[PDB]
């Protein structure tokens, strides 16, 4: 029993983390068989920042421009392409702690992990959803571009993010591992806004179904409500709406605690005009909403 | 910028894990260099379990009473000893990916990373911080016993942590790795109550610092307290008394700030006693404890 924000086991990413330096600019790379690949932004200059050419940057640049560290064995580049936001750099070595792999891009909502790295050395892992904004609350510092996010499934690494940037208020950007940036984002030094969020109903859901299994029971009711009652109470607090698709998802939790999703909806509801009342769930005095009905389920069906 | 709940990246320790069982009963151990260490109770039966006498059972066991796995790899059990409440399984084979280690036990208070494994392999690491009460909150299920809590200094890990039951408020309880518990607890099925829990003064100090250098100043005061007046609200509140030493801990934080360790004690005693008014420091709406002064700096250099 108990309930902690857990990331995956980190050990088959950090044997793929690598330096690249290019000029005075250094970041991390992803070194998977004889390709790193990493943000194009580290073929910027103090100049190009602010809204750089980069097709014109790579052309100008040759292999011996990129200085490739694995720990202290410099890696020999042999090629160089771009592909969108992201640099390949081909290498005369195949990485031979390259895990089983996917690049799979995320939805808004869903979870993974991220290992952040400086100069090619991990520093930390740590848990990460990505919001309906398609920014992510990270902890970011200089140096910690190419830094990438991840989920693991039965020894396949699924990766899913490359960091590149951080906004004005503090939250991160980034692209998945085709170069694509999550959201409306671009790799220059502009100030760049997010749009406005939302809160992910159905993590919350599976977030309060958690509780139950755990032993928090005090916001539970007797009520039950319709899906198309609780999207008018979502609307007004700044839910996403639920769908049925939604209540499937949430089946096995459901099953497991004896409580229907419509059941919890009840709950949720009065816990959005009420609040708390000084109470806790979770050991949170606010309503989590980035934990994935997977996430609950890999924690809570010994419970 | 950003602050999160970070873990320490997991790899040292992954290549560590493996699986032990004794009769019917499989849990993980640790293996470093020629010696796997696991919890003894491995060795207790559904009946022995009450309160069973770990001497007498150990004598009665041999070498080939116990299946040791790593990974697929069988390995071979040469010899036995009992250290406290870990068992010490000496193999055939040192472990090729035994890191620089440390056996290191830590006070309350202090933080550590848990890599949460079932049958030797790793599923997930979090961040707990060991209470002043000597439990840990984590997230346990059954076969998760010999998973163990560690930290990591220049490559080299300092393990601090084995894992060996749950209470029955959903809190966790374990031995350092020479096998001595935290805390007054025993290594049987018998229904154990920790004692009276308090929040760790410096660590919630430590947070209000994380989050001014990460923007939140709603909680900031022109007031400045007195360390003797500070304490006497801290009893109030079931905070630890600040001590000198804590304020020097916090010196490194104050410096980079420019507010006072008693100035920023002002803010938390206006906080003890009014609450936040709806809103929330670094994500939360309370008063978070579980950071040590080390954990924010290690965040919170470059911003
Ligand atoms: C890459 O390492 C870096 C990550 C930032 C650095 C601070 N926190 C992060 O997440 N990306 C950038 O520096 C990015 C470069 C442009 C894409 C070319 N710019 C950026 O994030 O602008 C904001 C910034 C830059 C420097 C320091 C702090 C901040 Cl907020
Ligand atoms: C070892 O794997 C196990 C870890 C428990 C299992 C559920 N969550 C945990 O943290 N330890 C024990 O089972 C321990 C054995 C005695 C030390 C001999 N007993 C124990 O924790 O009692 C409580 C218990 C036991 C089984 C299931 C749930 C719970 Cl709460």
């Amino acid at each position: 029993s108990g309930f902690r924000k857990m990331a995956f086991p980190s050990g088959k990413v950090e044997g793929c983390m690598v330096q690249v330096t290019c000029g005075t600019t250094t970041l991390n790379g992803l070194w998977l068989d004889d390709v790193v690949y990493c943000p194009r932004h580290v073929i910027c200059t103090s100049e190009d920042m602010l809204n750089p050419n980069y097709e014109d940057l790579l052309i100008r640049k040759s292999n011996h421009n990129f200085l490739v560290q694995a720990g202290n064995v410099q890696l020999r580049v042999i090629g160089h392409s771009m592909q969108n936001c992201v640099l390949k750099l081909k290498v005369d070595t195949a990485n031979p702690k390259t895990p089983k792999y996917k690049f799979v891009r995320i939805q808004p909502g869903q979870t993974f992990s991220v290992l952040a790295c400086y100069n090619g050395s991990p520093s930390g892992v740590y848990q990460c959803a990505m919001r309906p904004n398609f920014t992510i609350k990270g902890s970011f510092l200089n140096g910690s571009c190419g830094s990438v996010g991840f989920n693991i499934d039965y020894d396949c690494v699924s990766f899913c993010y490359m960091h590149h940037m951080e906004l004005p208020t503090g939250v991160h950007a980034g692209t998945d591992l085709e170069g694509n940036f999550y959201g409306p984002f671009v790799d220059r030094q502009t100030a760049q806004a997010a749009g406005t969020d939302t809160t992910i109903t159905v993590n919350v859901l599976a977030w309060l179904y958690a509780a139950v299994i755990n032993g928090d029971r005090w916001f539970l009711n007797r009520f039950t409500t319709t899906l198309n009652d609780f999207n008018l109470v979502a609307m007004k607090y700044n839910y996403e709406p639920l769908t049925q698709d939604h209540v499937d998802i949430l089946g096995p939790l459901s099953a497991q605690t004896g409580i229907a999703v419509l059941d919890m909806c009840a709950s949720l509801k009065e816990l959005l005009q009420n609040g708390m009342n000084g109470r806790t769930i979770l050991g949170s005095a606010l309503l989590e909403d980035e934990f994935t009905p997977f996430d609950v389920v890999r924690q809570c069906s010994g419970v």
